[PDB]
């Protein structure tokens, strides 16, 4: 067909659509019926067309992905597992990014100094396993790794997963991005398929046009109080509608990202013209060339069937802030003020944080840059601190050329590296004692119980990048930008106009320095060198296989009461430095996560000991002593994050069974692939007559079968016996897992030996 490249960097890898169209062909003469935007895209990359099975919300789809994208955190994990499987090298293009290591304390190239000198021993493993197995590998500094994907690998009709959950952001730009724990990008960069139960499609009609102070931000802000954090679940999230067209390609891919909030498989906008016009700015005019003749294919057939709608009329959105501590409390910015006095959150802002992979595009900086000018103008400057990180080098190289970079460091803003930062808790946070109650205001995405800076009584607030700036120039929660009043150093009254600024930089973006580092594909006789004594770095060995027995009399670890988030389960800031050390990490194990016996986190009771201790000693404890255990959780469990240490945690300190009434989807998955059986209540009500003292025993094992649910004997200690019924949504592909002991364990038996 063409010969139209997938990016800069691979120059002889080429753009697919005609694959695409036929295939999409072949489904829709099975199907006769319209298809969504997502089905065409998703359908369009099965293996099978013509004998796949497809029902929306039930049959798993086996699936070529065009590339896989790693960040550094979940990047160890990913290429140890990858390592052994011992394939030589990744069968489609993959990156790295270093983008979560760099802890905020100093600002800008101070910081990124400091964390290569910090992470020398994980940048240099990542880089030369990335030489060695043909990863492409981006260098510290380089930028957050979804906005480094939109401008150099998102194109309309990819299909890209990576391991990140919010790696939905490429939706901004038409293609079908989906966020993966490690062990399904190994599946692809072994060249396997790639399983995705079929998902659901909620379509969101976007009427009217964006005005003034709202923007992208409050279209997901306002979705996500309407959905709630579980109600995308199972489902991708289609935007159309006439007032698709009043929203830029950042701004669209913004709503994308945070659809990982609600739980949603994705989320995805068709090919229009601002899509193009930003591959067209981004050096792609190609890539926007070849996407308008195939142009059919990349947006919704007429008449296609969500399975649910919602419709939202942006010209009568207003602003929005989400939180305290879920992202799906949405208030608007004109009564938060009013709801955090009668709620008791505290009301003066300490610190005012733009950036993260939500809202860190050069137009978010242009209008933080706008609000900005407004108050220096008056002579004032912000009464919160206030920190900026920019997503990408060419960001931070175009912003500063620009002029937007200086107004904000002049309103009193510190401006930090191209990285995750105080979004993961890599922050050194010194203004609070540890347990102080206050409130932060963020552009970021989850706002869940010490996640910026590890003190649980934090009431951090997500919105878009300009209220931000605006509450932080007011520093109360009390201002409403649209209405009140601030008063200048002249003694003036005056009022904050809306922000208006350029979508794109009038000239080319300036792309600052080079930070791509392409394989050897020559040399690649790397050798990958993991010290045995690291703390940091830690080779796999395999986990047990299954014994053919039935799991009698199990313990039950921890019965979780409510929310549990992969936070919960496997927190991040200071336990990132253990991300690729499995018995290392594996020390924050639940430590979250609330006790249902006594409505303590960490404080759990060891049943042989009768004293309570911390959930990590308790489970090596019983580990030790040949115990094996179970944890009960509530709804939604896992919710989060798709960091896969959350499976490989409880698999290492002798977990054999997750029970709980639903399940986030990623961490599902996530707990197959370890072995773990991740088993739902079939009546949600039973999670009441298992109390923390019971024995379980998990039977029927034996003939484990998709769609036929497993027989749960609660013994209680009076004698008393009580069975009930779990529910798995296992196939056969994933009960091969489970008998192997593990999916990696799996896939080395089908290599012959
Ligand atoms: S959500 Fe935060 S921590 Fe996760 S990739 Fe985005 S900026 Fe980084």
């Amino acid at each position: 067909r063409a010969k139209v490249a997938m990016s800069h960097f691979e120059p002889h890898e080429y753009i697919r659509y005609d694959l695409l169209e036929k295939n999409i062909d072949i489904v829709r003469k099975r199907l006769n019926r319209p298809l969504t935007l997502s089905e065409k895209i998703v359908y369009g990359h099965l293996d099978d067309p013509a004998n796949q099975e497809i029902e929306r919300g039930k049959t798993y789809l086996r699936l070529r992905p065009d590339r896989v994208a790693m960040q550094d955190a979940t990047a160890q994990m990913a290429m140890l597992q990858f390592i052994s499987s011992g394939l030589p090298k990744v069968a489609v293009p993959s990156t790295i990014h270093c983008d979560h290591l760099i802890e905020a304390q100093l600002g800008g190239e101070k910081d990124l100094r400091r964390a290569k000198d910090i992470n020398q021993e994980v940048y240099n493993f990542l880089a030369t396993a990335g030489a060695k197995y043909g990863v492409g590998f981006w260098r510290p500094g380089s930028g957050i790794i979804h906005q480094i994907i939109l401008e150099n690998y998102a194109y309309p009709g990819v299909l890209l997963i990576g391991t990140d959950s919010h790696t939905p952001n490429g939706g901004g730009l038409g293609g079908i991005c989906i966020g993966v724990g490690g062990a399904d990008a190994v599946d692809v960069m072994a060249g396997i398929p790639w399983e995705l139960k079929c998902p659901k499609v909620i379509g969101v009609k976007l009427t009217g046009s964006l005005s003034g102070w709202t923007s992208p931000k409050d279209v997901i802000l306002k979705v996500a109080g309407i959905l709630t954090v579980k109600g995308g679940t199972g489902a991708i999230v289609e935007y159309h509608g006439p007032g698709v067209d009043s929203i830029s390609c950042t701004g669209m891919a913004t709503i994308c990202n945070m659809g990982a909030e609600i739980g949603a498989t994705t989320s995805v906008f068709p090919y229009n013209h601002r899509m193009k016009k930003y591959l067209s700015k981004t050096g792609r005019a190609d890539i926007a060339n070849l996407a308008d003749e195939f142009k059919d294919h990349l947006v919704p057939d007429p008449g296609c069937h969500y399975d649910q709608v919602i419709e939202i009329n942006l010209s009568e959105l207003k602003p929005h802030i989400n939180g305290p501590f879920t992202p799906d409390l949405a208030h608007p910015v004109a009564e938060v003020g009013s709801v955090a006095e009668k709620e008791g959150w505290p009301l003066d802002i300490r610190v005012g944080l733009i950036g993260s992979c939500t809202n860190s595009s050069y137009e978010d900086m242009g209008r933080s840059a706008a609000v900005a000018k407004q108050a220096l103008a008056h002579g004032l400057k912000c009464k919160s601190q206030f920190t900026i990180t920019p997503g990408s080098e060419q960001i931070r190289a175009t912003i500063e050329r620009d002029g937007y970079a200086q107004v904000l460091r002049d309103v009193g803003g510190i401006v930090l590296a191209n990285a995750c930062g105080p979004c993961i808790g890599q922050w050194d946070r010194k203004d609070i004692k540890k347990g102080e109650k206050n409130t932060i205001v963020t552009s970021y995405n989850r706002n869940f119980t010490g996640r910026n800076d590890a003190n649980p009584e934090t009431h951090a607030f997500v919105t878009s990048p300009e209220i931000v700036t605006a509450l932080a120039i007011a520093g109360t929660l009390k201002f409403n930008p649209e209405t009140d009043f601030l008063t200048g150093k002249d003694g003036k009254k005056f009022k904050l106009e809306a922000p208006d600024a350029d979508e794109l930089p009038r000239a080319e973006f300036d792309p600052g320095q080079d930070t791509y580092q392409h394989p050897p594909k020559d040399s690649s006789g790397q050798r990958v060198d993991v010290s045995p004594t690291s703390q940091r770095l830690q080779l796999l060995e395999p986990f047990d296989k299954w014994d053919g027995k039935d799991l009698e009399d199990l313990q039950i670890l921890i019965k979780v009461k409510g929310k549990c988030t992969t936070d919960h389960i496997s927190a991040a800031g200071p336990w990132l430095k253990f991300r690729g050390h499995l018995d290392n990490i594996s020390n924050n194990l639940l430590i979250g996560a609330i006790n249902i016996e006594n409505r303590k986190a960490n404080s759990v009771r060891n049943a042989v000991t009768q004293e309570f201790g911390p959930v990590p000693d308790t489970a090596r404890y019983y580990k030790q002593h040949g115990i094996r255990w179970v944890v009960i959780g509530d709804e939604n469990y896992g919710e989060g994050s798709s960091r896969e240490h959350s499976a490989l945690e409880p698999r290492h300190l002798g977990g054999r069974a997750i029970i709980t009434k639903s399940f986030a989807r990623i961490h599902e998955t996530n707990l197959k692939k370890q072995g773990l059986l991740p088993l739902t209540f079939a009546d949600p009500a039973d999670y009441n007559k298992i109390h923390p003292v019971d024995k379980l025993t998990i039977q029927g094992l034996k003939d484990f079968a998709p769609g036929k649910p497993l027989k749960c004997i609660i013994k209680h200690p009076n004698g008393t016996q009580e069975t009930i019924l779990l529910n798995h949504t296992f196939n056969e592909t994933q009960i091969e897992w489970f008998r192997a002991g593990s999916a990696l364990n799996r896939m080395k038996e089908l290599q012959q030996k």
